[PDB]
């Protein structure tokens, strides 16, 4: 029914941790740059909590916030209240990025076509997790080692998986 590619954009640790106390458990500037490079010029779909932690519209992209609050408004941002409303708003887009957090990854899980997942080789303390996925009929189409240096102190890899459909 929907015609845009639904891509997930996520960074997770060895136990699928993505969050701690409503923030990111790590700091990787190089991984963020990969995120900016990959998502530039495409809509970002983000959970209300995710968006408010970010705190500002991200430039050069449609910012779409997902909330059950029908009175919710943010300057420079679009607001959706369901999967279908997101699909309506993005009906003419070629590709959209589900940008988190966990509730929003769970929401859009039945529809994901492409997975950009950074895997961080460390076990952090956390409270928020990326959902489990059955990767049957998916293929890894890209993999590369992230930059580990003084400013990026963990080992991590970029992975991209595409659904076979
Ligand atoms: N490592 C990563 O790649 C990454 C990426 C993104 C986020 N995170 C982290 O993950 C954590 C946030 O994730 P989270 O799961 O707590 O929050 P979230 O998914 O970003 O946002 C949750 C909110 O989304 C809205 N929502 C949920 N289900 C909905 C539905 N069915 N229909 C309409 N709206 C719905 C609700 O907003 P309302 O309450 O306003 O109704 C809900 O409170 C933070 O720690 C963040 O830093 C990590
Ligand atoms: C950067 C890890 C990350 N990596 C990957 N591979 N996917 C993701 N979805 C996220 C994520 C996230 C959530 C997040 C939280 C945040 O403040 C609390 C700021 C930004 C941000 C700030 C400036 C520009 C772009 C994004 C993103």
């Amino acid at each position: 029914h929907h015609h845009m590619r639904v891509s997930f954009m996520v960074a997770m640790d060895e136990n699928r941790v993505i969050g701690k106390d409503n923030n990111l458990p790590w700091r990787l500037p190089s991984e963020l740059q990969y995120v900016k490079k990959t998502t530039m010029g495409h809509p970002l779909i983000m959970g209300r909590k995710n968006y408010e932690a970010i705190g500002r519209p991200l430039p050069g992209r449609r910012n779409i916030i997902v909330t059950r609050n029908e009175g919710y408004h943010v300057e420079g941002c679009e607001v959706a209240h369901s999967v279908e409303e997101v699909f309506e708003l993005c009906k003419n887009e070629e590709e959209i990025f589900i940008f988190g957090g966990a509730q929003i990854y769970d929401l859009f899980l039945p529809y994901v076509d492409k997975l950009y997942i950074t895997k961080i080789h460390h076990a952090f303390e956390g409270d928020t997790f990326f959902p489990e996925m059955d990767m049957t009929n998916w293929k890894e189409v890209f993999v590369e080692k992230g930059l580990t240096d003084e400013k990026n102190p963990y080992t991590y890899y970029y992975h991209v998986y595409e659904k076979q459909q």
